[PDB]
């Protein structure tokens, strides 16, 4: 049971701010040697959040495979004598094991969401406590994502994995100690219901110690609904719905009375209601057409540190050109990413990190394990750190009302006979985890119409199309043949909706072609736009998700020049010309609808 | 009295073929030591047509002042015991003077036309004859362009100038020797009258101890016209016209029979009318409207040498972009340009090389004569050597149907009194060198409308505008007003047609920006527009001629990154965005129309 830190009987002293002290341990003798025991030798100045790879312009730490101490003393706030104190982390990037002052208190694997512990009895209010943190980088087969560790003949480890982004590590989000009511809060459960538009209610359903009253105030604060009792009601009304274009926001205040003490938890919520019908995504009961990106979070010398600055920029830039729905590519993104989303009304995909379950998408000419599925490579224990991932995105990102779809898997290799066998409990056990959202598998190139094993376990269709790049490289006439021809396969053998969330064209910013080859911006626009008249010309496609917003980084290889290029800005968040091409369609188009053409 | 090289009685063995010998003369010993008499010392192979500076990828090679050597031996051929025997340079850069095996026979200032010399008595046919070159590349106020040369405290020779593109030298284009009959045409003179374009004539005019007949043949060599007179005719025709988009030619052929032996010149002839009414710029009898660039001749390597795969490429960019017309900007342009311009129906501005007769467009903090107008710079002296670059420019180019409009300088400063005593002359002589062609002067931007002192002199007035460049930097909305009203100002003081011959802005390809500032493609695509938006605002505005095509290479500074970057294409000819931008209005307006908003 976890939820979002807030105000007034609960208060935050965050050390997000500022450095701490940071180590390596290349022979892995810290935990030996207890280091959380004394102030640690050897330590340079960080910055949290932020990946510690590129913060020292050094490809020694920056391929570091391994554990990383960090470090920092803090003086408990005194007023806090009487209240139950907790120690959050909203992401430790793969693994962390924290200590305060002598005393382990969490630990985690799991790199993008918050995990924390009550720290009450083990820190003196008043006074200084200080606080160690291991974090592991490494990733094996029954990590969400899945790695393999190279261990040289020196014992150097090196880490490889099958994804294409940078395997960033460190604490990539906020470090934060919060202080609620000895009766506190502890979990909500919201949920929406619409009918003709102007006339439904919001379920909800509470959990600690306290006994639970619920006031629906408005934007204006104007209260409009009241419910009691722990297992939550049914809050009944007459609206102004959360939609696509504008966000609409009630405020559903939960109050924990004791009879001493209180605690109270404000939780906005969007009233919108989401499904799937034959081939149609439907937000409030109108057919929905999804326009912008697929994401990352990877900026200049932060990796995948959260920045307040980036948000706003990005979202500047996504608003401009016209997108309305991004999908967190990945990996679970930073929840003021979600709440940005709620405020704005952006309708979002929501991803765990299981990806590269896959074991095809390679550069060439160089030893895997040759079952994909099996004991060896994806078997049950990661069957059940997939369900676990899943439970812990769902956990922490179910009330959002931007949230309209669950990702379970980004590209896995379905072809081989056991995929459908991880695969279906895992859609089932989604399922039951939250009735109220469709779920989603993203489909890889190869695992064509023909060959696909499991996306008729999954409510939308999200196809994952390099007809042009990949294959068919160079050729605009035969790669939109082959994608119409796709497409339409798709739709004959699902009849589900089809958003296409990744399709892009690697792009040099400032390469130029009067011809239309690879890598120009002359083809990035080119290539858009064939698919752009193919999508609008089958039904069932809903939606469009150009690969990505901006150029990001990745692990060396002969494939991707500096990182991978698809993106539509650079890395400093600067256009290539096809941002003006979207900018073009998607601003021209009815808000949410599909173009005409 | 010259002639383009053809063919039958007439045969070319061109030297252009081949490397050189090249040497330098640090001390200038070369023509005290003669040494033309020898084959050199110190000696390196150099290639021909072509400069000399970007040659060898030495910086001292490409800074040198001074005279350099070409020399190279050939094989004159045996067929040619009877024959005349001309040896021919189409273009020395600046300045040359040539021996024919220990025997001075030509000598020319002047980089940008053809120079020929009779060498029948110097020569043993059928064996082979040395000829040596003397190159000089400096430029005092006596030459067309004008400059000075700086002298240091050690003798070394630098060269500055007062015009952008640099001041590459050499042989840049063809050398050649070919043999004439010893009666021969030495002259042709062809004008064209025309009425309600299904009805006039051809005017000639001949020029050597021949009687002359002239047959005009057709594109089907089908005769339909005859005369006969070393003082020609006027050929009365119903005809096909040479139009801007097709550029029809008729052929005139001239016969020189003399009793024994004859000659004939072959003469291609487009039969259309030019002319200036009011603020109309009219071929056959149509207001047409220009569109198209400033060029250079400048490319890799080569620098300013002739090459004809480049001739091919940018007229393959400039038809593809939709431009109808050009101005050869800052010196005559190879005549094989001019030829081409003719087959295609390309409009052309000719302009002679004198440029830089203004000394306020400086870089700043850093001695120059008081008085752009007296003894010490502009003189009688520059005067005449400025007479003579506009008559050989117009006797090469006076029969090209293609060159429409002839201009005697670019961006003179006009505001001296002295700059209409200087040019007024000038624009007189020229009216009497060719009453068949407006006259134009290229004006630059701080002679304003209010400032300007010769403008009235000249039939059409060309405008070089940079507001929202130069001044009023990155304000589009301020540059915008200005550009009218200076616009309107000078339709109101001369109703006359004008073309702006320049607009453009220093562009980085591949440097973008969300916002619009300068030196980024968006800037250059926002400018652009902007301009266009006005000219189609302002009638008496006939002709819009963006700066310049591609970026071309300028003389070091602090203004200059890494060359003039206002083209539309690289130098190595891939488009910037802008080039889309061009091509859309160019494209979609009705041919040689102005466009109707
Ligand atoms: C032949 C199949 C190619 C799959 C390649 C497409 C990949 N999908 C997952 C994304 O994270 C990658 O960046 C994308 C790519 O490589 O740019
Ligand atoms: C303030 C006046 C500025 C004049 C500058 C405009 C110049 N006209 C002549 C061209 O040869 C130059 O390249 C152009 C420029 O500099 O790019």
């Amino acid at each position: 049971h976890m939820l979002r830190p807030v105000e007034t009987p609960t208060r935050e002293i965050k050390k997000l701010d500022g450095l701490w002290a940071f180590s390596l341990d290349r022979e892995n003798c810290g935990i030996d040697q207890r280091w959380w025991e004394s102030a640690l030798q050897e330590s340079r100045a960080i910055a949290v959040p932020g990946s510690f790879n590129d913060q020292f312009a050094d490809a020694d730490i920056r391929n570091y495979a391994g554990n990383v101490w960090y470090q920092r003393e803090v003086f408990i706030p005194k007023g806090w004598a009487g209240q139950r104190i907790v120690l959050r982390f909203d992401a430790v990037t793969h693994y962390g094991k924290v200590w305060v002052n002598n005393q382990e208190v969490m630990e985690h694997q799991g790199g993008y969401t918050p995990f924390e512990a009550d720290v009450t009895p083990y820190v003196i209010a008043g006074k200084s406590v200080r606080i160690t943190v291991c974090v592991n980088n490494e990733l094996n087969w029954q990590t969400i994502p899945p790695g393999m560790v190279i261990t040289d003949e020196n014992g150097k480890k090196k880490q490889s994995y099958f994804h294409d982004f940078f395997n960033y590590a460190g604490i990539h989000r906020s470090v934060m100690l919060y202080t609620t009511p000895n009766t506190w809060v502890d979990d909500i459960t919201v949920v929406t219901h619409v009918a003709q538009d102007c006339n439904h209610a919001s379920v909800d359903w509470q959990v600690a110690n306290g006994d639970v009253s619920v006031e629906l105030r408005d934007a204006d604060q104007q209260v409009v609904a009241t419910g009691q009792g722990t297992s939550g009601t049914l809050q009944v009304v007459n609206p102004h719905l959360w939609q696509p274009g504008e966000g609409y926001l009630y405020e559903l205040c939960v109050t924990a009375k004791s009879q001493t003490e209180c605690d109270i938890y404000p939780l906005r919520v969007g009233i919108r209601s989401v499904a799937v019908k034959g081939e149609q995504f439907l937000i409030n009961h109108k057919p929905f057409y999804f326009t912008g990106f697929g994401r990352h979070e990877d900026a200049d010398l932060r990796g995948k540190g959260f920045d307040n600055v980036l948000m706003v920029h990005d979202h500047a830039l996504m608003d401009w050109i016209g997108a309305n729905s991004y999908r967190t590519s990945h990996y679970p993104y930073a929840e003021e990413m979600l709440d940005w989303a709620d405020e704005h009304g952006i309708v979002v995909i929501d991803e765990t990190a299981a990806v590269g379950f896959n074991l095809s998408l390679g550069i060439g000419f160089e030893n895997k394990p040759k079952e994909l599925y099996s004991e060896e490579a994806v078997n049950g224990e990661t069957q059940q750190a997939h369900l676990q991932a899943i439970k812990e995105l769902i956990a922490r990102d179910k009330n959002h009302p931007s949230v309209v779809m669950w990702s379970i898997a980004n590209e896995p290799d379905t072809r081989p006979q056991g995929a459908r066998e991880y695969f279906a409990p895992l859609a089932e056990a989604t399922r039951k985890l939250d009735p109220t959202r469709p779920i989603t598998c993203v489909n890889v190139m190869f695992c064509d119409a023909h060959t696909d094993t499991i996306s008729d376990l999954f409510d939308v269709l999200c196809l994952n199309r390099y007809y042009g790049w990949y294959v068919q490289s160079g050729d605009l006439e035969t790669a939109e043949k082959v994608l119409e021809k796709e497409l339409l396969a798709w739709q004959e053998k699902l009849h589900q909706p089809i958003i296409i969330t990744e399709y892009g064209v690697d792009t040099l910013a400032g390469l130029h072609s009067m011809y239309t080859d690879m890598w120009s911006e002359e083809y990035q626009c080119a290539w858009l736009d064939m698919y752009h008249r193919v999508f609008d010309r089958v039904s069932a496609v809903v939606g469009e998700q150009v690969w990505n917003f901006a150029d990001f980084a990745t692990s060396q290889g002969i494939l991707r020049v500096g990182g991978n290029k698809k993106g539509i800005f650079t890395r400093d968040r600067k256009p290539k010309s096809a941002a003006f091409l979207l900018q073009k369609r998607w601003t021209g188009m009815n808000f949410g609808e599909k173009p005409q053409q």
